[PDB]
DNA sequence: CGATCACGC
DNA sequence: ACGGCGTGATCG
């Protein structure tokens, strides 16, 4: 049992200068979502407040907004954004249990207070699905049941703060929480709430044109197949290609015949249809995902989309982006790239500004592996893909063709993360003997990288985990497994996580540094998006010459490595034009 | 619901 | 079995 006051009014003792606070949003997507209840636990007791009451009370709202009144929460970004949608500011969050749990072990997939609690054998709180129900049974329960749940969550946060901080400190991860992840949560909240403005007319025009083209390509595909079928069914397509047209079966998966883009390209010498199928799939993706899917989530009266950056999901410390995902907007092909013309500034006479790290992962690799040859390339800003091409093809610089550089690109990206001769040969559609030579030559050229791959795997085996530059960890209990497949996957994770995760660390610290400076010089410029190794902003056009100086320097000096960090930048009237 | 396929880093 | 991390449309 747990005593608590189900309050009908806000009182002075509820406004202490340290509390656990719960501002409950039950909708998975919290943008413009109902707040269903509020709990406060502090030195003076435990309290449930109806939102209708607390959020209309001047003293409570002032307390929420006072940075000197410290709050411990779980997913303070959820609450801060839901409050923003109700026009209320939340300040003074000093501890976020979700971010603490994520840092202690991202593999646990902690997604509610109960799951965090279990890490410390705290059982005096129910799981959120046990109270609200799963999927179609999802509902806010009767007030006494809700109140007790919210109070129990607040009480768990209250008790768990110290145990979590003690373990983070033990791990030398406490500053990762308090100086990096928690300040970032604030910054992301602002990004999600501001949203990104979309030219829906343009998307609607594109959609109309795509539907025409889809129809044309579809009938042409039925013509060359001599049958009608569901092209979006890999199974039905496989029957057509490998049974009706008797094309060679190049790859069989655990389920059937592969019709992947790689396979279809390799089939091009056998039938023209595969080019049409590839074209259909590319148009089809644009339509369903980046036209239909985008327009479904745009808010019609403001024309904004409000993504959610999940800060506590990826195993390497990257962010993810959902509903809509704004981290996979097309760029590689010109047709898809045009989607970016529909991403526009939120005010007139504002511009989109985009800045990206040049090969952050390879630079981080150079730093961590301490390979002399790789480090010198970045110190001297030589094209690393051309350099590798020269080494693996054994030619001079002028003899490197664009196709050779593309092969070298896959070599540079793949080898340090454990690509084999088979994977390289399959990806590049080249001789497996030649792929194996590529690998031998790469390692004889960057021997520090070979030593890194050996050393980090051995460290993972000995410690049970790998670490990034700013002390993020990933545990790899699979790494000393007898079984080749299980062990091998773990070994490749040991090679990759310190590099991808350190890159994540660097850009997160860059975001925090940047917001400080923008707030410092009182510039209207603000962040809209992060795309793993790039930051996207909007600002009044007058602010562009400043941003060209400020943004790249802040990003490049976020950390100091054994090699320089390099940032490119562009701006224009749309995201497309910021090229 | 887990796989397949396409998009990004 | 045979580079890493994601989201999501779509299928059977
Ligand atoms: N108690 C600690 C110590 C370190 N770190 C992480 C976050 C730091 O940003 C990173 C850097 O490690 P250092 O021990 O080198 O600390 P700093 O470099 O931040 O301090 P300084 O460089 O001023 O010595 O390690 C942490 O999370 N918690
Ligand atoms: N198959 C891929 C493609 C890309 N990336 C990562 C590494 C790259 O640094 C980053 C950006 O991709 P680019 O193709 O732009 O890589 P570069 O900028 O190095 O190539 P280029 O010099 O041709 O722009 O995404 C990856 O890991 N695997
Ligand atoms: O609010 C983000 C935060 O909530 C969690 C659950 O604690 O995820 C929920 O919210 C996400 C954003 O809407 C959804 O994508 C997800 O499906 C839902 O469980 C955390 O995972 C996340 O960090
Ligand atoms: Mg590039």
């Amino acid at each position: 049992k747990m005593a608590f006051t189900l309050a009908d009014r806000v009182t002075e003792e509820m406004l202490a200068d340290k509390a656990a606070l719960v501002v409950e949003v039950v909708e998975e997507n919290y943008h413009d979502a109902p707040i269903v209840g509020i709990a406060v636990v502090n030195e003076h007791g435990r309290f449930f407040l109806r939102p209708e009451t607390a959020l209309a009370d001047p003293q409570f709202v002032a307390w929420l907004g006072d940075e000197t009144k410290k709050k411990s929460m779980f997913d303070s970004k959820r609450a801060a954004v839901a409050l923003k949608w109700k026009g209320i500011e939340l300040c003074g969050v000093s501890f976020d249990l979700l971010l603490a749990a994520y840092l202690l072990d991202p593999a646990q997939g902690v997604d509610d207070v109960a799951a965090a609690a279990k890490m410390k054998q705290y059982e005096a709180v129910r799981p959120d699905e046990a109270v609200y129900g799963k999927g179609a049974k999802r509902a806010v329960p009767d007030e006494p049941v809700l109140a007790e749940h919210l109070v129990r969550k607040a009480a768990a946060i209250w008790e768990l703060e110290r145990p979590f901080l003690d373990e983070l400190r033990r791990n030398e991860q406490d500053r990762l929480l308090v100086e990096l992840e928690q300040p970032l949560s604030s910054i992301l909240a602002e990004m999600e709430f501001a949203g990104v403005k979309v030219d829906t007319k343009r998307l609607e025009q594109m959609g109309k044109e795509l539907a025409e083209q889809l129809g044309t390509v579809e009938q042409r595909i039925y013509e060359l197949a001599g049958q009608e079928f569901n092209i979006n069914s890999p199974k039905q397509l496989g029957v057509i290609l490998f049974e009706k047209l008797q094309l060679p079966v190049l790859k069989k998966t655990k389920t059937g015949y592969s019709t992947s883009a790689d396979v279809l390209e390799k089939l091009a010498p056998y039938h023209e249809i595969v080019e049409n199928i590839l074209h259909y799939r590319q148009l089809g993706k644009l339509q369903s995902t980046y036209i239909e899917g985008l327009l479904k989530v745009v808010r019609p009266a403001t024309k904004k989309v409000h993504t959610i950056f999940n800060q506590a999901l990826t195993q390497t410390g990257r962010l993810s982006s959902t509903e809509p995902n704004l981290q996979n907007i097309p760029i590689r092909l010109e047709e898809g790239r045009k989607i970016r013309q529909a991403f526009v500034p939120s005010e007139s006479d504002w511009l989109i500004f985009a800045a990206d790290y040049s090969q952050i992962e390879l630079r981080v690799l150079a730093h961590i592996a301490e390979d002399d040859n790789l480090m010198e390339a970045f110190r001297r800003d030589l094209d690393i893909h051309t350099k590798t091409a020269m080494d693996i093809f054994q030619v001079s610089e002028d003899e490197v063709t664009p196709n050779m550089r593309r092969q070298a690109k896959a070599v540079n990206f793949g080898i340090p993360y454990g690509i084999s001769d088979y994977g390289l040969a399959q990806n590049l559609n080249i001789s497996r003997k030649e792929a194996a030579e590529f690998i031998e030559r790469y390692f004889e050229s960057f021997p520090g990288v070979k030593r890194y791959m050996e050393n980090i795997v051995q460290e993972a085996k000995q410690k049970g985990y790998v670490t990034t530059l700013l002390h993020r960890r990933r545990y790899l209990p699979d790494i000393t497994s007898r079984n080749f497949n299980v062990r091998s996957f773990a070994e490749r994770m040991a090679m990759n996580t310190p590099i991808q995760g350190s890159a994540a660390d660097i850009i997160k610290k860059a975001m925090i540094d940047l917001n400080a400076r923008l707030k410092e010089e009182r510039l209207q410029a603000h962040l809209l998006l992060q795309v793993h190794d790039e930051l996207i902003l909007e600002a009044p056009k007058e602010e562009m010459e400043r941003l060209c100086r400020l943004v790249p320097e802040v990003m490049e000096q976020a950390v100091t490595l054994r090699v320089p960090l390099k940032v490119d930048y562009h701006y224009g009237s749309t995201w497309y034009d910021a090229k």
